[PDB]
């Protein structure tokens, strides 16, 4: 209905029918252009056609330029402004801060951002209005799970952004078959604008629109929506990722009686013929992708990825916790891959991949800090800043936080369950981050409520994944503090209530660290592939060998049970060492980070795990 032309949008649908929608779908639609006022509509069919023109057309227009060298990949160099996550524009709204975070003792947390529902509507009011005029409104149905599945959570992402279309189609499963799998149901209603309203107000740098002065990257979890105004990188602009599947499906698993993890998972096959899977939480660019589509250097073990990134688990009624990948492709940090550290990725993005600001080389290829290929003589490099670049010059030619965009079949050991309904069996957890001191390659927690407390203490240096400069150490319990959907406190009490859950099977928890130091600064572990002797000793774990040894800190490879054939030259004493100094000190830290930033909503079983810790180091 309407009194006069202005609320029904059918006249400006350049591709579908607002007809042929789903009632409310076509009222979340139809509401936001009333809204940001685009010019046209487009309903994204998901279809080969609709993303290869829509790419010639970002070319066209210099937004993106195809990659000569490849197969059907794509170069993206952003505004220098617009690289990386900005959690202190990251916010949850809720009735009340305390169900969002923990009321910091400090008064300022560390564990989220919550914004009051009067404080955001004002942010929306000074944004969203007019924001696409000029520009296409993109509607992308999209589901986080294979199409159809009784476990994949369907979305609407509205979006501005060309790039955002091409992003989601390898990202998540996205098109009709979406709408027709949808059709009533309920679904995540997601909102995204570049800010940049035609006719342009501000200058456009690298052909890149963005708005880093108002970015705002929003969650309502009771009306089930995510709001984002302002940046393209695909961890603000890709809703279905971090938004909705960590942010808003974390807070639903709590209700729900399941978890909703940034955690990789594996499967890992032995010379024995034995098959487990595990997951391992560790920080944004802190070892995932590479663990979760690892080469392994040990002879008859084989690794297998079902995802590199997010994990939705549940334990099942026999007691398994099983866990699936709700993505559809890889969003992997590129400086770094290379033949020698991460061949099975260099396979998957060879074809059909959008990388995002990287270098280029003059025959049409991609260049990075890493990359470990000689070129021939004559061939130059342009870096993501659009300069030409030498080796010699002061400034890397990708951007630290660069990226591939790739589909994640076309991985060369995708595992054959990755897109089961059932999940996989996870036997292991494996927490880890980025310490340069103190804390050896491998322990193992000495029960489930240690483990949930080993998660809650994890500290790592800070990367290029955010906005967090220098290598500051900083608390990243489970790898989730910029990614909570409601309070921490919560959280651990939700971890620690799976011990009581009938015949639960709990996996066996470890804490790694592939990023020791020596005096010089150089790592004490070469990593990547070598992981492998790490995994070998957790599979026997698993298995109940007697491999381990007591250590204040958690159980620890005995003399020898480790692998090291072919590594020599590795100082395992050094790696090993356990200081009591250092973790006096450490634990003071975790005890004041946990009392402060907790408090009151810190279960009585992790100041418990804390106190016992305490007590083991004091007899060192
Ligand atoms: N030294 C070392 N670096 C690693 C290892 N695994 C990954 N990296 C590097 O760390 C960065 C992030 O790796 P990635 O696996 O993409 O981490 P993710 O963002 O957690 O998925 C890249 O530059 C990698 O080359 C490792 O075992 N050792
Ligand atoms: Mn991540
Ligand atoms: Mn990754
Ligand atoms: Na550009």
């Amino acid at each position: 209905p309407q009194l006069h032309n202005g609320l029904d949008f059918s006249a400006k649908v350049i591709q579908g029918s607002l007809d042929s929608l789903p009632q409310e779908v076509r009222k979340f639609v139809e509401g936001n252009a009333q809204l940001c006022q685009p010019e046209y509509i487009h309903i994204c069919d998901g279809s080969e056609e609709e993303y290869g023109r829509l790419l010639a057309h970002m070319q066209e227009e210099g937004v993106i330029r195809k990659l000569k060298k490849y197969d059907n990949c794509w170069l993206a160099l952003t505004d220098p402004r617009d690289v990386a996550r900005i959690e202190s524009k990251t916010v949850i709204i809720t009735q009340e801060q305390r169900d969002t975070v923990p009321i910091p003792k400090s008064g300022q947390s560390q564990l989220g951002r919550w914004m009051s529902e009067e404080d955001f509507e004002k942010a929306f009011n000074a944004r969203f209005p007019g924001c696409m005029k000029g520009r296409t409104m993109y509607v992308i149905p999209f589901s986080m799970g294979p199409l159809g599945s009784p476990l994949a959570k369907i979305g609407i992402e509205l979006t501005d952004s060309p790039y955002v279309v091409a992003s989601m189609r390898i990202m998540t499963r996205m098109g009709t078959s979406v709408l027709e799998a949808l059709g009533d149901g309920e679904f995540i209603k997601c909102l995204h604008s570049v800010g940049c309203p035609l006719p342009l107000k501000k200058p456009l740098v690298n052909n890149w629109a963005c708005n880093p002065e108002l970015t705002l990257i929003a969650h309502l979890p009771d009306r089930r929506e995510i709001i984002s105004f302002g940046s393209g990188y695909g961890g603000n602009s890709l809703l279905g990722k971090k938004c909705f599947a960590l942010r808003i499906a974390s807070r639903l698993a709590k209700e729900e009686g399941w978890l909703a993890e940034h955690m990789l998972i594996l499967g890992i096959t032995n010379p024995e013929g034995k098959k487990k899977y595990l997951a391992a939480a560790f920080p944004s660019a802190c070892g995932k992708t590479n663990l979760a589509m690892m080469n392994p250097t040990l002879p008859g073990w084989k690794v297998e990825c079902v995802g590199d990134d997010i994990a939705w688990m549940k334990f099942d009624a026999q007691g398994n916790l099983r866990a699936i990948n709700p993505e559809n492709g890889f969003f992997g940090v590129a400086p770094g891959t290379s033949v020698k550290t991460n061949p099975n990725a260099i396979k998957t993005i060879q074809k059909n991949t959008i990388f995002t600001n990287v270098a280029e080389t003059s025959d049409g290829g991609v260049y990075w800090e890493g990359i470990d290929e000689p070129l021939a003589p004559g061939v130059t490099i342009t870096s993501w800043k659009n300069k030409e670049w030498r080796p010699q010059d002061e400034e890397p030619c990708a951007h630290p936080n660069s990226r591939f965009c790739t589909p994640a079949s076309q991985c060369p050991i995708i595992d054959p369950a990755w897109e089961s309904p059932e999940g996989v069996p996870i036997e292991g957890i494996i927490f880890g981050g980025r310490r340069p001191a103190g804390v050896p390659l491998v322990y193992e927690a000495l029960s489930w409520q240690h483990g949930v407390f080993v998660g809650a203490a994890m500290r790592s240096e800070a990367t290029a994944a955010a906005e967090h400069k220098g290598k500051v150490i900083m608390h990243d319990p489970f790898a989730m503090r910029p990614f909570f959907g409601y309070n921490f406190g919560k959280y651990l009490a939700h971890w620690l209530s799976m011990a009581h859950r009938p015949a639960a099977k709990l996996p066996k928890i470890f804490h790694v660290n592939w990023f020791r130091k020596d005096k010089n600064g150089k790592f004490l572990w070469p990593g990547f592939g070598e992981n492998s002797r790490v995994l070998e000793w957790m599979f026997g774990r698993i298995e109940g060998e007697d491999s381990a040894k007591l250590t204040p800190i958690g159980y620890v490879p005995k003399e020898d049970a480790l692998n090291l054939k072919g590594l020599g030259d590795v100082n395992v004493e050094e790696l090993f060492g356990i200081s009591k100094e250092f973790w006096e000190k450490e634990v003071e830290e975790i005890d004041k980070y946990l009392e402060d930033q907790v408090n009151a909503d810190l279960p009585y079983e992790i100041e418990r795990e804390l106190r016992a810790l305490k007590q083991r180091i004091s007899q060192m």
